[PDB]
């Protein structure tokens, strides 16, 4: 149950952020406003390259981004799809990429961010708004709480936000990286880093309320966190730091279950995983398991040292690790991982940090789960097929019926799209479906779940597993608000 890794791809810029483009399921990576280092301030611009999922094609460098140097940003996609990204060495700026208009078009302006920021986070609430708070990278004021309504154009502080309950007790960046989760009804979950979590009301003015110490666990920054069964609310936490560096990182693994916002989230410890982590990232796969890739022991910025070269695959149901194949190029700080739409994951990057600095990882590999191999774990399974979907956007509580190619007995799930850097991805989550079978065995009707906290409205990929486990390349649909 190791997996298989593919052949090594090289970009020309280090892969420090990177985003599934919605449709087309290509590969977008980007540094700043160098290909191999950066500045606090930038370079006011950003070099960006492209991975062509059907052609193996690498796009040359392009300077696809004029005004905003996007290192160190908040990543977030929005109800149609567009990436919206926040901050970062060009601190007030927030740009958008539209798929629609072309993968390689330009990034265009949106309204600056009311609290310049970076290294914050930045998540899509039920509503379609985009959430940001902290980030001390970059910037300057108190780094509270904002809200962009895509509708309006504009950000919108939430006096009601404070960034105070969230700030960790030691080390730089202390407000930065939360862990946002979005939910019911405009709430956020602020699940970590700090070991006190926090629910956020985005709504109206704003609100805050104490959501629990997570458990028995520490200030855990630069640990990981995903939304693996959004139905069941559920989120697994990976690893983490006491500080931004200067400590060894945690294997403590803890499931978090969430209610009604504002109540109590309920916290359940794990067996500790075999490696700990900090600056790794966290993947959630179709069939709801998550792997864990990279990371370092002690924690420092720029460095190979103390790597963690063996990822581990984590299923949720039994609580249990299980160590997959190595890799040989460390994945520390700035590394990235991303679910790809045929179910590979994306693994690479790392450093950042100088012409001809060693440090520097312009390479990656795509990393195939079990699930695409027979019993024997080598040989590649023949993998179902998607046929038809009957809609590709709809609202919440909707029907899709999913027409397959051969009949079978078939299990669901939908994914939402999403991009990472700096271990935050506040875009993925999953939800299982239970399809009713048409008569055939070949066409199965889900329905999208009908809270939008649930299903964030936004582009998803939806997976069909056959009675083996193995699922198909996913088809992308997109859910949309009334």
């Amino acid at each position: 149950n190791v997996g298989k890794w593919g052949p090594m791809v090289k970009f020309p810029v280090v892969p420090v952020a990177v985003a599934l483009v919605p449709e087309t399921g290509n590969l977008l990576v980007w540094s700043s406003g160098w290909p191999n280092r950066w500045t606090t301030a930038g370079n006011g611009k950003t070099y960006t390259s492209l991975y062509n999922v059907n052609t193996g094609n690498i796009s040359d460098a392009i300077v696809q981004n004029t005004q905003h140097d996007m290192f160190c940003p908040g990543t977030s996609l929005d109800a149609d799809g567009r990436i919206i990204v926040t901050g970062g060495s060009s601190a007030a700026k927030t740009s958008v990429l539209d798929f629609k208009k072309g993968e390689s078009s330009p990034w265009t302006p949106l309204s600056n961010m009311q609290i310049s920021r970076g290294y914050q986070s930045s998540c899509t609430t039920s509503e379609g708004k985009i959430f940001v708070i902290g980030g001390s990278f970059s910037g300057a004021g108190t780094r509270n709480g904002e809200v962009y309504d895509p509708k309006a154009n504009t950000w919108t502080k939430l006096a009601g936000c404070p960034v105070k309950p969230l700030v960790m007790q030691r080390g730089m960046f202390p407000d930065s990286h939360a862990w946002l989760w979005s939910w019911k009804n405009g709430s956020v979950l602020q699940a970590g880093p700090s070991k006190k979590m926090n629910w956020y009301d985005t709504k109206g003015t704003g609100s805050n309320t104490p959501a629990g110490l997570r458990g028995t666990d520490e200030d855990s920054m630069c640990g990981v966190s995903v939304m693996y069964d959004a139905v069941a609310g559920k989120i697994f936490t990976y690893g983490g730091g006491k500080g931004y560096t200067g400590y060894d990182s945690t294997s403590n693994a803890h499931i978090l279950t969430l209610g009604e916002p504002g109540q109590a989230v309920q916290v359940q410890k794990l067996a500790n995983g075999k490696y700990n982590r900090g600056f790794a990232n966290a993947v959630v796969m179709p069939d709801g398991k998550i792997w864990v890739v990279g990371g370092m022991q002690k924690m420092w910025l720029f460095s190979d040292t103390t790597p963690q070269l063996t990822p581990e695959l984590f299923d949720p149901a039994t609580g249990s690790f299980t160590p997959t194949t190595p890799h040989t190029v460390p994945r520390n700080y700035h590394s990235t991982a991303l679910l790809m739409a045929d179910a590979t994951i994306w693994s690479g990057g790392g450093g950042l940090c100088g012409a001809n600095c060693k440090e520097n990882h312009f390479d990656g590999q795509f990393w195939s789960p079990p699930y695409l191999f027979e019993a024997d774990g080598v040989t590649p399974a023949k993998r179902p097929v998607i046929q038809s979907l009957s809609d590709t956007a709809v609202r919440a509580g909707a029907p899709i019926t999913i027409t397959m190619q051969d009949a079978g007995a078939y299990t669901f799930s939908m994914i939402r799209v999403s991009a990472t850097t700096h271990t935050v991805n506040t875009d993925q989550r999953r939800i299982p479906l239970d399809g009713q079978d048409g008569g055939d065995g070949k066409s199965f009707t889900v329905n999208v779940p009908n809270d939008y906290g649930v299903a964030i409205p936004g582009y998803y990929m939806l997976f069909a597993m056959n009675e083996a486990g193995v699922p198909c390349v996913a088809q992308f649909f997109k859910v949309t608000l009334h």
